[PDB]
């Protein structure tokens, strides 16, 4: 079985736009995320999962922000750095980053090695970010995964 | 601890050329690929160990095939599968597949959570073929990987 996440690309403007669903499901070597997305920018893109079930707007600095209502990166560990999907240093939300090939589509599985059962992920949100993940908060934090592009609840 | 593998090209008519090195580590959840690769065609690849530790072109009907003197994908188990890197019915040698960003360079690091020592992938070759791949032989052959681009011999 699968537990199967709604995708939309944010837009806190005119209104989010379904790009599909992510299916997680169990293998013997953890979480595996096998993306059916459509219609999204092509590129290598920060892929996490986020504390907070929500995928809403925050205003911050003047600005109403695509995702921020999903806080931050999951870390019930609490090692306060982002890092690999294998590093035991890292917040348990980071995932192997995502691939959208040229069309638009993404369909590319990755494995997230810490992360073992179907339960463990539920009500937290999993974020698709403009830019890409050099699993470091150097130099830039959160890997550089940038602006929120897209997301969705995972329930 | 590391292996550096030297990975070039292959061209059996013009030369292999130098395209940098993939280093290979140990994690805690299994063996991580971190490619520093550049002047590869973009896109994401399909990346096998193969058998043997060639990267030598092979004749095969009457003219010589890039990489063919690696063999076929390493299957020590010989489940006779090509599959997923999570999936123990597949080919010990299936990684996650390698992306090529569009100036050429392949940086982004993959994680094989079957293969658990460095003494494991010694005497084999590392392979990235110009297609992608699919983790299956439906409906193509190993994955679509298709012709064998750039290789280096594991020692
Ligand atoms: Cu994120
Ligand atoms: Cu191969
Ligand atoms: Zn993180
Ligand atoms: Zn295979």
């Amino acid at each position: 079985e699968k537990i199967v996440v709604p995708v939309q690309q944010l837009d806190p403007q005119n209104g989010n736009k379904d790009v599909g669903t992510v299916e997680i499901t169990e293998s013997a070597y953890g979480l595996v995320f096998t993306p059916k997305l459509h219609d999204l920018a092509h590129g290598l893109h920060g892929f996490h999962i986020h504390e907070k079930p929500s995928c809403e707007p925050k205003e911050k600095d003047g600005k109403l922000v695509a995702g921020l209502g999903a806080g931050g990166h999951w870390d019930p560990k609490q090692t306060q750095k982002h890092g690999y999907p294998w590093s035991d240093d890292a917040h348990m939300g980071d995932l192997p980053a995502l691939f959208v090939m040229h069309d638009g589509s993404a369909t590319t599985p990755v494995l997230a090695p810490r992360l073992k059962k179907l339960a463990e992920v539920k009500g937290h949100s999993l974020m698709i970010h403009a830019g890409g993940d050099n699993h470091s908060d150097h130099p830039a934090p959160l890997g550089g995964g940038g602006p929120r592009m897209a997301c969705g609840v995972i329930k």
